[PDB]
């Protein structure tokens, strides 16, 4: 399985801080490096922090954004991942950062964490969600927020065919096929949400949606460099692996860059206010 991959295969393809969600080339000619830690600054104004607050990452991945919270705002930071991987790979990468602020990593899911915090982020997390768990989501996420509390949601969004077809956009089988895929490799029965979704269950739970920004093309460019890179580094991914898992992830990595590429995916950032 893909799953079952170390964190060395993934720095074959990833950015030098292991970012595995969409980049945000502020300007064209950025780095997929400078476009991360863009991303991640882009996420973070948005919360309208403050020197003293406590800052949640639920799924903090590789801690890749924590760091940019650290290095650029003087707040106190959680992280949680369920990945073990992750958890000790952030550990240590955060403890390396100087800071008079407290920074904590925990191996913990979000029904469980339960801790008052200021602000909330989460990139890459929410599409591993079951839509029969956001309602909850939201209402712990609006629960632990103080009563000017902020949260940025970044996630992969999907269409209805009703969308798709208003839009000319022409699923072909291909598409299909790499929709089973999906559902096979990577999605052990997951509905990704679309954009109204998002709206319906935040506002359920009472927050306020004050923007939503949609960065479509930024992933394809995203796909399109961990793919070159994955096979720049091929041999060495074999190596660490298989050629079964690398073909996977080739074919994983180019088929998504095709549907944001032709427009059948998307990703947004969701600011909501409480």
């Amino acid at each position: 399985s893909i799953y079952d991959v170390s964190d060395e295969f993934f720095s074959l393809f990833l950015d030098p801080t292991m970012a595995y969600t969409c980049a945000y080339f502020e300007r064209e000619d950025m780095t997929l490096e400078e476009a991360q830690n863009a991303k991640f600054d882009l996420a973070l104004d948005k919360l309208h922090l403050e020197p003293g607050m406590t800052l949640l990452d639920i799924g903090c991945g590789w801690g890749g954004g924590l760091q940019r919270a650290i290095e650029n705002y003087d707040v106190n930071v959680i992280g949680i991942t369920l990945s073990r991987n992750q958890f000790e790979y952030s550990k240590a990468k955060l403890a390396k950062i100087p800071t008079e602020r407290s920074v904590q990593v925990r191996l913990q899911g979000w029904d469980e964490f339960t801790d008052k915090v200021d602000r909330i982020v989460s990139i890459g997390a929410f599409e591993a969600f079951k839509m029969e768990r956001y309602a909850a989501f939201f209402e712990r996420s609006y629960d632990i927020l103080p009563d000017d509390g902020r949260m940025l949601l970044h996630t992969i969004l999907t269409y209805t065919q009703k969308q798709m077809h208003e839009m000319g956009v022409k699923v072909t089988m291909s598409d299909v096929r790499f929709m089973k895929f999906i559902g096979e490799e990577i999605f052990p029965g997951g509905q990704l949400p679309a954009q109204e979704d998002i709206f319906k269950f935040a506002q359920a739970a009472d927050f306020s949606v004050e923007k939503v920004q949609l960065l479509q093309q930024h992933y394809a460019r995203t796909l399109n460099i961990w793919a070159a890179n994955l096979e720049a580094n091929k041999d060495r991914a074999i190596a660490l692996q298989s050629e079964e898992i690398y073909n996977k992830y080739m074919h994983y990595l180019t088929g998504c860059e095709h549907f944001f590429r032709k427009g059948i995916s998307n990703v947004g950032q969701f600011t909501l206010t409480k």
